[PDB]
């Protein structure tokens, strides 16, 4: 049962609803084997910080995916919302994202499409991860009708240099970008193009030596960069403490293996150190 239009999305119209009898309030997403597999998986998954797929239904010409409804996403919190202000809140979000991600990884799944608007928050400030992209998005491809800027601003360098093999590091990089967005309140690396995006990565983070990233060059789309010295994280992130700086550190290591994993991240001082995560209805909502 329809109840409201919520927004257009890269690859879906999204509609608030109390689903046929289903009294839970719900968001339906409107748009071939692999896609069916992805649907039944996200479905089979079960984790406090992973979005709930509740049904899919549809006859070839349309698919509709049913997720429990979320107040907002982490973008609207970052975004313009100067009402909202984030300290040590930031710890909570990361705590969740990583746990959410740790689970995903443990379950041999890369969320391949993290960005602030796929880290959703429910009424009670539980952060859940959005559908791992393809689970709609590119899975079943016909694009919506939408405006709104598009966002490759979280691609790891390995994907921008067109690695046709990737892993956890892909997600961990995006998390790094999110953690940045949070602290910076602007997009950390807002590139116009993959190439521009690689520029902003390198002039911010430094150009990686072969010592830092090995195998960096034989990357399919690799093309040579001025050798930028990069800005010391503490100069990018004044707000940041050393413990957090150390997590930003690991998430942005260039070499996808050196790059921190969601578990390893989680075990870092940041998440045990003293300004603990804000309990999360203490976690601020936008209007
Ligand atoms: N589970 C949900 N609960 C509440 N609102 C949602 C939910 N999922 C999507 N939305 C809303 O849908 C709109 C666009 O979201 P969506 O996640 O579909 O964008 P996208 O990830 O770019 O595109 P898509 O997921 O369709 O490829 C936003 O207004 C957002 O508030």
């Amino acid at each position: 049962e329809k109840l409201d239009f919520l927004g257009e999305g890269q690859f879906a119209t999204v509609y608030k609803a109390r689903d046929k009898n289903t009294n839970q309030i719900v968001a339906i997403k409107k748009i071939n084997r692999t896609a069916l597999r992805e649907i039944k998986l996200l479905q089979e998954l079960s984790h406090p910080n992973i979005i709930g797929l509740l049904d899919a239904f549809g006859h070839k010409s349309n698919i509709s995916l049913v997720f429990d409804f979320m107040e907002t996403d982490l973008e609207v919190i970052i975004k313009d919302n100067s009402l909202v202000l984030t300290p040590s809140h930031i710890k909570a979000y990361m705590l969740m994202t990583l746990q959410g991600l740790e689970y995903l990884h443990q379950h041999w799944i890369l969320h391949r499409d993290l960005k602030p608007n796929n880290l959703l928050l429910d009424e009670n400030g539980v952060l859940k991860l959005a559908d791992f992209g393809l689970a709609k998005s590119f899975g079943s491809p016909n694009r919506a009708y939408t405006h709104q800027v598009v966002t490759r601003w979280y691609r790891a360098p390995e994907l921008l240099f067109g690695a046709r093999m990737y892993g956890v590091g892909v997600d961990m990089w995006a998390v790094g970008c999110i953690l940045a967005e949070l602290l910076l309140r602007v997009p950390f690396l807002p590139g116009d193009s993959d190439l521009d995006q690689l520029t902003r990565i390198f002039e911010t983070l430094g150009t990686p030596t072969e010592e830092q990233w090995p195998d960096m060059c034989s990357l399919p789309d690799y093309v040579t960069f001025k050798s930028f010295p990069g800005i010391p994280l503490h100069h990018i992130f004044s707000a940041a403490g050393d413990d957090l700086l150390d997590l930003i550190q690991g998430l942005f290591l260039f070499n996808p293996c050196a790059r921190i994993t969601a578990t390893q991240a989680l075990k870092m001082k940041y998440f045990s150190n003293r300004p603990g995560p804000t309990p999360g209805c203490q976690l601020p909502r936008p209007n």
